């Protein structure tokens, strides 16, 4: 008998079971190819001999695995095992996915949270880890103090199953977002021989800056109501034509600025020009 | 009368440059093109100069911040002489190839120069949490860099090359479009469930906070040339990309920005360069698309 059991054991896995080993906690594991928890095993976890055998022997059963098509593979000949346990699924998808586990699960009578891992593997474990759930409040707050060994970051979201995973592929919107420019900003830089890891910390120290206007600009989404307090999007604009300027100076890609030119076109021709940068949030209500 | 700074430029940047140096006791001289910008500046003690030739006679130290490089040329070259002795600082936005262009006109008449940029709101400039980044002789910066500091704790000198400055700049605001864009596209997403922008805001700022630890592993990929996935492979990302996709579809509304992410990460897919971490799309910005 063991307190939590994880299924699938990819790079996330592992490092989910490495967090509730290293808090302590007795850990059964099971992956569907052999040979990926020798780490764990020395590490103390239980390896289980099938899907099966890892779900009976925890109260608490946690599944990695790559997207929902596995999820159902893994979980369908289960549904008698897991009943009377708690099912969390960390597994990314969409909100559709999570509300048809539900469903299935309460079928069955399988308790059911649906969460996202807002980390990396490293960073589980650890104070700077943030995990979101969602589903029914008693069965996470049961769980909670097993759960926060994966990061002190763990939060409910609600009742609906469904939100871990809107918030999830919102938040993963970002950072492929900050990431791209970040990327495009160094091979800028690059062409003056200024290395990334020189970049970075301007990066970073600007991104910091750049959480403010997150804040300042979704109380004006709020309002409906976008003054320009710190800049015009006609002043936007033309320091977005630099940065294809220099762009195309310096031979790099501009697909990234375009498009920001692009978006920003559409609120200048609605006459937005003298109105602060949240008024873009027009552009990003509808299809083009 | 003698001052301290001059500002030329009033818009809502200049008049934050102003307000700063006006609040840590600088005696402050400022000029605008248009009359009537300076009312509060005057109430806070700036002396409001008639002309932009008196009010570059007014100071050591002549900061500039206007529109763009055509507007810089625009009130600077008539002052030409005027500029002789004095410390012309240029805070207005432009490209590296401008920054050199108005460097080689103060150097041929003798006029020190900084070319820097603003790394922040007007409401921020002048509190510890601003920064700015500064290029040119290294000794003139030194030995203004205390009054500069008044417009932020986060003062930085680069180096000596003047479009340091603007090229740091440009690929900086990339940044802040990108993560901006992608939060309102969350935002409007999350509106359709109900969830206030107010409410996302704190969830999107520290995820946001992750991803930089995300950067600087990246950054030294970057500089390796060697991508391996210790986190995430691109495969993986690319089937979260598609739930973004798929996600915003079902909701109603605008796919461009994942569209374009999915576009980009599909030529290193293309590639062969699935089973790498996310650090591989570095190739994808240093060439024009083909
Ligand atoms: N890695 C990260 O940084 C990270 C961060 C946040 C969220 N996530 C999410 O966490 C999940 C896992 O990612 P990962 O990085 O661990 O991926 P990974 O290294 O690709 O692991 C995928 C896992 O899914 C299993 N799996 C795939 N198809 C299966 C099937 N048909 N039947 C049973 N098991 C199957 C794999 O088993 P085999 O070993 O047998 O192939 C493996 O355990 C993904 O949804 C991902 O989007 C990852
Ligand atoms: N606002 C911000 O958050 C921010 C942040 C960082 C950097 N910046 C940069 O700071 C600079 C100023 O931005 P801002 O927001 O202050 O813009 P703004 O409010 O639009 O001000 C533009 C300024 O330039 C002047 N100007 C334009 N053309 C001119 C010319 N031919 N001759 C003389 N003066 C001229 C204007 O004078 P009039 O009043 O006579 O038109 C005004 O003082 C821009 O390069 C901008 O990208 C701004
Ligand atoms: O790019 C900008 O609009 C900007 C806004 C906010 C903070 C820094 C820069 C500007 F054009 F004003 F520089
Ligand atoms: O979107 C992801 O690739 C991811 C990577 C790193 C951090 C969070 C999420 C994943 F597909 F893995 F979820
Ligand atoms: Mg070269
Ligand atoms: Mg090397």
């Amino acid at each position: 008998d063991t307190d939590v059991t994880v299924l699938g054991l990819g790079l996330m896995g592992q490092a989910l079971a490495g967090a509730f080993l290293k808090d302590g906690h007795a850990t059964t594991v099971w992956n569907r190819s052999e040979g990926k928890a020798g780490q764990l095993a020395e590490q103390g976890a239980v390896l289980a001999s099938s899907a099966r055998d890892a779900a009976e022997a925890s109260p608490l059963v946690v599944v990695c695995v790559s997207d929902h098509a596995a999820v159902r593979a893994v979980l369908d000949p289960l549904g008698d095992v897991l009943a009377g346990r708690v099912l969390v699924n960390l597994t990314s998808g969409t909100s559709e996915q999570a509300r048809a586990t539900a469903e299935w699960a309460a079928e069955r009578g399988i308790t059911y949270l649906d969460g996202a891992i807002m980390a990396i593997p490293q960073v589980v474990g650890t104070a700077d880890a943030f995990l979101l759930y969602s589903g029914p409040e008693a069965a996470y707050e049961a769980h909670e103090p097993t759960l926060r060994s994966l990061g002190a970051g763990t939060t409910y979201l609600g009742a609906d199953h469904g939100l871990s995973s809107l918030y999830d592929v919102a938040l993963l919107g970002i950072m492929w977002g900050t990431l791209n420019s970040f990327l495009h900003g160094a091979a800028l830089l690059g062409t003056a021989k200024v290395e990334a890891t020189t970049f970075a910390p301007f990066a970073n120290r600007w991104i910091e800056a750049v959480t403010g206007f997150v804040s300042a600009y979704a109380g004006q989404v709020d309002q409906g109501a976008y003054p320009a307090l710190d800049a015009t999007i006609d002043t936007h604009v033309a320091t977005v034509d630099h940065l294809i300027h220099e762009s195309e100076a310096a031979g790099v890609n501009t697909e990234l600025p375009r498009l920001v030119r692009t978006l920003a076109d559409r609120a200048l021709a609605g006459g937005q020009g003298g109105l602060g940068y949240a008024a873009m949030i027009e552009q990003f209500r509808s299809p083009s």
